[PDB]
């Protein structure tokens, strides 16, 4: 009776009694007290922790009839927890995992190409790269049998992609920046005639320059029409400031304005002309720009000159103890984003923003509010660009350090291994691929080129050929290099062949990848030379950590890729060599700790024509 005027509320059952009273029972799942005046619940808010917090406070969402979890955040994958009421709450709990679409398989890679898983955090998470022995864009992989990443046909993304689509201009020589002067679809690399005048290249005095007459006013051998000094004699054609104007014929080489014979750093652009200890090299060119030395002597090879150089550098990260940002802690590449003095490695604030590395979700850029808008755990001022260098992470071979994006040896020391008097054979290197290319002309002493960009933990790959029938020696490449006495190196020979010195030491260097650590007591010269050459250990000189025991040389006119994985953090080591698609070689995993990072390099021992091809570094820290 009492109930039929329904003084309660919905869904709570009204209970009447005989004498026309009433008593209000329930309040319907999901709400308050007091039978007669009834509200929503929060289960969120104060009961238990239903929903995934992604590292933050928010997450579950607290409707009028209900709740709400909201779905997993991207970076992640679950359920979505739907509950009406509040015995429904305690139970069925939000499980979001971390997405892999490389380890999930959900990736839309071509069934030739790997999934490249990038990190949790990086934008993308994942990539399509053609695996060795292919070319293409990740998505569509062709066959790539010189292993320069450019597809010996045309493929169906000509289209809509940059780079390793379409038909290899030299499809059986390794040539990765595909330069063809005179566009007839002929690559330089294997054009005959580079420039179609009718003079073959080998003759041609002006190889990338229509100029059939041949005019040579100085007899230079370098033609009228592409001569930087056409009066005077120069066969190198050094333009230090790329202006048009070689050396030989300049007063300000440099174009500072500066002339040469006043310039305190003739090669160095600078117009400041700075000279903090008097020595009359000025401080951009002073490789001991504290310490009085005109000679510039660098023994060792690691561009701090004879006079700071005291070795002392207890991290063994190539820094000595008075120039590294972090004495203690091995940081090779020195970085320090907010440039505070206190190397990243070392500082617990690596953007100076209030918020420690450990809990900032843009660690390398300032954003003391952490504004994360879409919720993917990276805040949104280093979208799509971790280190701020402005190029993207997916182009980035560095993404977590804003002093390296690209692959390039463009400008490179040449390190001389055994410097002497006459018998002086230096290996001439010509660059190509904007400094993704180099090729090794010279039968020449051993020798690296080792470019400027440091490195930690690494992932190095290149392509090995060697373009001549003549020789059998070595070439191969370095990590970790610090110094001329401290470097890891892989070298490679042909046919097993005892060095023609037996001073110092009787040297035996077989066929077969060979995995080195050099430590040598004396430095370049005789003794580390033989060391070098010499398959096995010398004591105060070389260690090899590995050697293929098969003992299998390279093959003339023969495509290889070579892949190091180098974490100097746990010492791990593995070298890969492919022939075509095949693994052909592999290190199995190697642990070393003698060098904790540092530079990389191409190395010659006494071989011509090598062909280092589509070169790629990456930071895999
Ligand atoms: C990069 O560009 C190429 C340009 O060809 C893309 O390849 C093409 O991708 C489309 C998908 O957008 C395929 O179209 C499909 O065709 C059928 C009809 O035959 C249509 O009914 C489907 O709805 C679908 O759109 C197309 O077949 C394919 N071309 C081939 C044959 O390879 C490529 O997809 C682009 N990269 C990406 C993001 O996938
Ligand atoms: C490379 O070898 C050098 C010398 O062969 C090592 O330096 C010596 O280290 C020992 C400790 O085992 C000391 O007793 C010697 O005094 C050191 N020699 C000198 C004069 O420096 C060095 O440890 C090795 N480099 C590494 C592992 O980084
Ligand atoms: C019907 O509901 C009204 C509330 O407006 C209440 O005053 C009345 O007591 C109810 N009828 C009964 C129980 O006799
Ligand atoms: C229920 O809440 C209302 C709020 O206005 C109040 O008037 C009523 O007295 C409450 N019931 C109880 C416990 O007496
Ligand atoms: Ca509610
Ligand atoms: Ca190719
Ligand atoms: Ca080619
Ligand atoms: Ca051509
Ligand atoms: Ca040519
Ligand atoms: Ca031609
Ligand atoms: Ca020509
Ligand atoms: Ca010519
Ligand atoms: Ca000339
Ligand atoms: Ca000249
Ligand atoms: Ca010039
Ligand atoms: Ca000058
Ligand atoms: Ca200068
Ligand atoms: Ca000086
Ligand atoms: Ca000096
Ligand atoms: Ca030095
Ligand atoms: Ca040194
Ligand atoms: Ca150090
Ligand atoms: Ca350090
Ligand atoms: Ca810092
Ligand atoms: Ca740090
Ligand atoms: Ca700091
Ligand atoms: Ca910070
Ligand atoms: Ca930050
Ligand atoms: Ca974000
Ligand atoms: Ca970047
Ligand atoms: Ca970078
Ligand atoms: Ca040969
Ligand atoms: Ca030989
Ligand atoms: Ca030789």
């Amino acid at each position: 009776d009492g109930c039929l005027s329904n003084p309660c509320f919905p869904g709570a059952q009204c209970s009447s009694f005989p004498d026309g009273s009433w008593s209000c029972g329930f309040c319907p799942v999901g709400f308050l007290g007091n039978g007669t005046h009834c509200e929503d619940l929060d289960e969120c808010a104060l009961v238990p922790d239903i929903c995934f917090s992604t590292s933050k406070v928010p997450r579950c969402v607290n409707t009028q009839p209900g709740f709400h979890c909201l779905p997993c955040p991207p970076r992640y994958r679950g359920n979505q927890p739907v509950g009406v009421g509040l015995e429904a709450a305690k139970t069925e709990k939000q499980v979001c995992e971390p997405e892999n679409p490389c380890k999930d398989k959900t990736h839309n890679c071509h069934k030739h190409a790997e999934c490249i898983y990038l990190g949790h955090f990086s934008d993308p998470m994942y990539k399509c790269e053609c695996q060795t022995g292919y070319a293409g864009d990740g998505l569509i992989c062709g066959e790539d049998s010189d292993l320069d990443g450019w597809p010996n046909l045309n493929l169906v993304c000509a289209t809509n992609a940059t780079y390793h689509c379409i038909k290899d201009n030299c499809p059986h020589l390794p040539n990765s920046g595909q330069e063809d002067f005179d566009k007839d679809g002929i690559g330089d690399a294997c054009d005959d005639d580079d420039d179609n005048d009718g003079v073959t290249d080998e003759k041609d005095n002006c190889q990338l320059l229509f100029n059939p007459r041949q005019a040579d006013y100085d007899k230079d051998e370098v033609g009228d029409r592409c001569d930087n000094c056409p009066y005077v004699h120069n066969p190198a054609q050094i333009d230090t400031d790329n202006n048009g104007e070689g050396d030989a014929c300049s007063v300000d080489i440099d174009g500072d304005d500066v002339f040469n014979e006043r310039d305190n750093c003739p090669y160095v652009y600078n117009t400041d002309q700075r000279d903090t200890d008097g020595d009359g090299v000025g401080d951009h060119c002073d490789n001991c720009p504290l310490v009085h030395n005109p000679d510039q002597t660098d023994v060792d090879n690691d561009l701090v000159g004879d006079q700071c150089d005291n070795n002392e550098d207890i991290d063994d990260d190539g820094h000595q103890n008075n120039q590294d940002n972090c004495p203690y802690i091995s940081n090779a590449n020195q970085a320090d984003h907010d440039r505070d003095g206190q190397g990243d490695a070392c500082d617990p604030d690596d953007d100076n923003d209030g918020v420690p590395d450990d809990r900032d979700n843009c660690r390398l850029v300032f954003n003391p509010d952490q504004e994360d808008l879409d919720g993917d755990g990276r805040g949104d001022i280093c979208k799509d660009d971790f280190d701020n260098d402005n190029i993207p992470d997916i182009d980035d071979v560095c993404p977590e350090n804003n002093a390296i994006s690209e692959t390039d040896f463009r400008n490179f020391q040449m390190v001389p291994l055994d410097p002497k008097g006459t018998t002086q054979i230096d290996p001439n290197w010509v660059i190509r691929h904007q400094g993704k290319e180099l090729v090794q002309t010279a039968n020449s002493d051993p020798g690296i080129a080792v470019g400027f960009d440091e490195f930690g933990s690494v992932d190095f790959s290149g392509t090995f050929y060697v373009n001549t029938d003549r020789d059998d020696d070595y070439a191969g490449f370095v990590f970790g290099y610090q110094s001329s006495s401290r470097f890891y190196v892989v070298m490679w020979k042909q046919v097993t062949q005892t060095y023609w010195e037996d001073q110092p030491t009787r040297a035996y260097g077989y066929s077969g990848v060979s995995l080195k650590v050099v430590n040598s007591t004396t430095g370049t010269g005789e003794h580390l030379r033989n060391a070098l050459w010499h398959t096995g250990n010398t004591p105060g000189q070389v260690r090899t950590l590995w050697h293929d025991p098969r003992n299998i040389g390279w093959k003339d006119y023969t495509a290889y890729r070579w892949h190091l994985t180098h974490r100097p953090k746990t010492g791990y080591i593995r070298v890969l060599v492919h022939e075509g698609k095949q693994v052909m070689a592999d290190s199995g995993p190697i642990y070393d700790q003698t060098y904790a990072g540092g530079r990389l390099g191409l190395f010659v021992f006494s071989q011509e024509m090598v062909y280092f091809s589509d070169l790629k570094y990456e930071c895999r820290d």
